[PDB]
């Protein structure tokens, strides 16, 4: 049923999918940004035009001196299973990297997506805010150490040990999946590539069943990322309800962040992978 419909959506050069994409533009985008918008949290956002909503926004716990030391450029996501399903972050910068891992600590993340690389078209695009090598390193009271590195065709996986400093006893492990292909232009050359890398991070979140919400982040934590997400969501409905509601799914990321899945290609391409995992099968 979800190839005839995404015909229909082709038909007339995309014609129909293009007016379905724009009915989302305006979605939640009525929603305040009053706190990210504070003058002492200007230095903590990568892009003046991408702000978490007041309503969404992940809040780090408060430092008895800072009151706006609560802030994070990061908001709560919903997916299929969870209203706290994902965190969505920029790429941290050099300032605010012990403010994301204290995030990670704080809300009990064992998952982190990374679909960006940290320069691209010699642009910067995220600080490499993990250690470079196995030895350990803090970052503000957390001690992070790198356990593993694999380097795969399209992606690399990374195992940290996590743990605060008062408590060496009580550490965790954090898988870091960091997708390294995606092109500096457009979207990826092929469905086959982030299918198979979403497919590998939701067998990994299905391992930690009493883990916090899953982070992503690219550079602005909008685009790729709510690619990704909406990919995980709706490959999870093909394999259990046999259904299919990219619309429904891009919506739902609208309402908790602006821009989430910035682009008409990448709406295009979240329905060619559909479409392709359909195929396949038949």
């Amino acid at each position: 049923q979800f190839e005839g419909h995404f015909m229909k959506l082709q038909a007339d050069s995309n014609y129909l999918l293009s007016k379905e994409y724009e009915e989302l533009k305006d979605v939640g985008r009525n929603q305040s940004c009053d706190i990210a918008l504070l003058p002492e949290n200007r230095g903590k956002n990568r892009y003046n035009n991408i702000l978490p909503y007041d309503a969404t926004r992940v809040k780090l716990s408060n430092v008895d001196d800072d009151p706006c030391s609560d802030y994070i450029n990061a908001s709560y996501i919903p997916g299929n299973n969870f209203r706290r399903e994902y965190i969505v972050t920029q790429g941290p910068l050099p300032g605010t990297k012990d403010d994301f891992w204290k995030m990670v600590w704080e809300q009990n993340v064992h998952n982190i997506v990374m679909v960006t690389q940290c320069v691209e078209k010699g642009r910067v695009k995220c600080d490499h805010y993990w250690p470079a090598d196995q030895d350990s390193l803090y970052y503000g009271d957390l001690i992070l150490q790198m356990l593993s590195e694999s380097v795969l065709p399209e992606w690399t996986i990374r195992e940290f040990k996590i743990c605060g400093e008062e408590q060496l006893d009580a550490h965790r492990l954090i898988r870091h999946f960091h997708y390294t292909v995606w092109p500096d232009h457009g979207v990826p050359e092929t469905t086959q590539s982030l299918i198979q890398f979403v497919r590998t991070v939701r067998d990994y979140i299905n391992r930690s069943p009493g883990a916090g919400p899953t982070v992503v982040h690219c550079s602005a934590g909008v685009g790729r990322t709510g690619t990704f997400i909406a990919l995980d969501r709706i490959l999870q409905q093909l394999d259990s309800k046999d259904s299919v509601d990219i619309y429904g799914a891009v919506h739902d990321l609208r309402l908790h962040r602006v821009h989430m899945v910035q682009t008409e290609c990448q709406y295009v391409y979240l329905h060619q992978c559909v479409r392709d995992v359909l195929r396949a099968r038949k």
